[PDB]
């Protein structure tokens, strides 16, 4: 415990000293240059990678790393790491080609920068796939320092990717860049998954006592290229269809979990429940901003109320699905010490399909808020784009975390 | 527990719907007017007050409110509520006189606004003094709704006070206003104390099983008027003396707790430890912003390094004092199941004096960052002033929370 605090304050101080540098570039833009946020990030990343090799080769293979058979983080948290990691590779690959085939500008600073991120992701997703379930017993003092070095590295990468001035508006430059970067950012989503995996490992250090993997990263490159197919195939009726797909999918979902919560009344792990509540920003903060943004517009179009009906319906699906999960999760833990079970079984099976239908349209779909333009006229586009890059990766992470709890109550009902 | 979640999601949704309104005024400033942040706040406040009377008269006086004798929040958390509450009254009293004795402008919207805040504070500090230690058993469903209504009311008051455009720069208008509002804001500090008192009560609802008070609010009005005496008595040598007082007080404090942490090595409640870590922003976020802000200035004055030495010394007093508290707090909890004790006793006695010396200079002292002007030239003054109103009330709350733990280890050492 004493080594945990001696690692904790080093872990707390480092991200504050890191997050100061990457923010002060954005607050001033004139005195401090753009290279010091990046140079510091690269140096921090290099040392985090060589620890991961040192933990892999010379530490884990020795005797004294106790396996955690029981829960230790499940398959989807490993799988969504594997999917969202390799899409961040291609997004850096498509970036680094643009830097080469470019007008006469700065050379080799960003090119040496993005190449290290290709190294840093690739060695980290290997580590977290292997060391997801380990409980280290041999060298406590270096591993507790080694994790918080990597944990502080990701949060700065999350903070650097949020505050990004996309100053928008040549036969090969335009088609490679303009229809491309209007996507769901993947390196942000990769940063949250490595954040929520390193913390469970850091909590569980010093605790007393291949044909099914190659299909994930193979088909994801077709799914990542499917995202580019949507933006390169471009309306007031197409976006009306784009808002129709999210409306028609979640329509029965509000009617589903409402009856499901009532059956838990007629019938009568600790880190999981907070991860459901931090995700409230992705479905309440981004929506209430838009509901106000349709009300105080003057003309009241026939699709402004379509935008208002979308964001209001997003709130009700949140508050129905959340209470269904926790009332089910209490209904399993108490069973340590009927046809209503058929109601719970038929309900969780329906929710798992629509959440996946929401997730693929969420991540590998259109970025629907640059197409929106209503609140982009109301709020400033330089600061409204920051609110998208906080909530939209949180909302997608809300789905992949919720599906795994729904699979647990489905399996518990059928057995 | 089920009524707790049914109160929790109502409590979570309300502050997001509230915090959306008060922020969207600040992001646009043109479509939404200034009155709707305020009108909504006033309506929310009125309903929170009449619950507090209803809990006071008709609920607590009935049988079935179990006293918590043991800890339940101690005297200083009640006392700092009593001090910082009544200074918020005079700050609203001095505001409402300026609104009357004023140029021809808007009438009676702000005047009806600030009068309700005089009501809302005064009925709340009566309630939290009385109901600090109660564990309600009679009407669970209304009290869990009643607390989260008041808890969401304070956080919007914390958020409204942060985002405030002080567009600075008549024989009775100037001396009443200009030397006055450059103070440590008290209504922000009042909001945090009511936040950390309502949450312990909300956690402890439904748990199974006057001559020493009049001196606080009496002498605080002399101390609040002592704050106005400093700004109305006004240099490059005076601010050099102002930075000298903070330097000379915390100088031995870094040398104190360093030797104190070593004696805990030579010798060999759960909500308290997180409140020590949220307070890191008040002593690390505001300092690292300034250390960069002295480095990238060109001329390197003979007092720029004085400003750099101040903020660097603030970090080392944080990391010395924090590990001393937790290593002492573990050293008391383990004693359920020597002259080194004289080292701990002489150390905690010295720290309690300098923290109080830091606190009075912290709260009832000069606001040293409007006098600073260095980073006000580097960062924008419209957004640097927001960072002061996050960290400076957190840093003052860090002191009053730390003193009470130091009094506990001092009493435990002497007995």
């Amino acid at each position: 415990k004493t080594g945990r605090l001696f690692s904790g304050l080093f872990g707390l101080n480092l991200m504050f000293l890191g997050g100061t540098v990457v923010s002060s570039v954005a607050l001033s833009n004139k005195a401090v240059p753009e290279r010091d946020s990046q140079s510091f990030l690269c140096i921090l990343m290099l040392l985090s990678s060589v620890w991961a090799l040192y933990h892999l080769l010379f530490i884990r293979n020795q005797n004294g790393a106790v396996h955690h058979d029981h829960h230790a983080g499940a398959m989807w948290l490993k799988a969504s790491l594997a999917i969202f990691g390799v899409c961040s590779i291609i997004l850096s690959i498509f970036e680094i080609g643009h830097a080469l085939l470019l007008q006469n500008c700065e050379i080799l600073m960003d090119i040496v920068f993005f190449s290290i991120e290709i190294v840093f992701v690739s060695v980290q997703t290997v580590l977290l796939w292997v060391s997801c379930k380990d409980c280290v017993q041999m060298h406590h003092s270096v591993t507790r320092y080694g994790i918080m070095l990597t944990l502080a590295t990701d949060i700065l990468l999350w903070l650097t990717a949020v505050i990004d001035d996309s100053l928008e508006q040549d036969s090969m430059c335009w088609g490679l860049k303009q229809g491309y970067v209007t996507m769901f950012p993947f390196n942000i989503e990769y940063s949250l998954i490595c954040a929520t995996l390193l913390f469970i490992m850091w909590k569980n250090v010093g605790r007393r006592e291949x044909x099914x993997x190659x299909x994930x990263x193979x088909x994801x490159x077709x799914x990542x290229x499917x995202x580019x197919x949507x933006x390169x195939x471009x309306x007031x009726x197409x976006x009306x269809x784009x808002x129709x797909x999210x409306x028609x999918x979640x329509x029965x979902x509000x009617x589903x979990x409402x009856x499901x919560x009532x059956x838990x009344x007629x019938x009568x792990r600790k880190l999981d429940v907070t991860l459901l509540f931090v995700s409230a920003v992705g479905q309440l903060g981004i929506s209430y901003f838009s509901i106000i943004a349709t009300v105080v517009t003057t003309p009241w179009t026939m699709l402004s109320a379509l935008n208002f009906s979308n964001s209001l319906l997003l709130i009700l699906q949140y508050l129905s699905q959340t209470m269904f999960i926790i009332e089910s999760m209490r209904s399993i833990h108490e069973e340590e010490k009927g046809l209503s079970r058929r109601v719970v079984k038929e309900m969780a099976m329906f929710l798992m399909i629509c959440n996946i239908m929401c997730w693929i349209l969420g991540a590998f779909g259109a970025h629907p808020l640059y197409m929106n333009g209503l609140e982009r006229q109301l709020y400033g586009s330089g600061i409204w784009l920051a609110i998208l890059n906080i909530g939209l990766p949180l909302s997608v992470f809300y789905r992949m975390h919720s599906v795994g709890i729904l699979l647990e109550v489905y399996l518990h009902a059928l057995e």
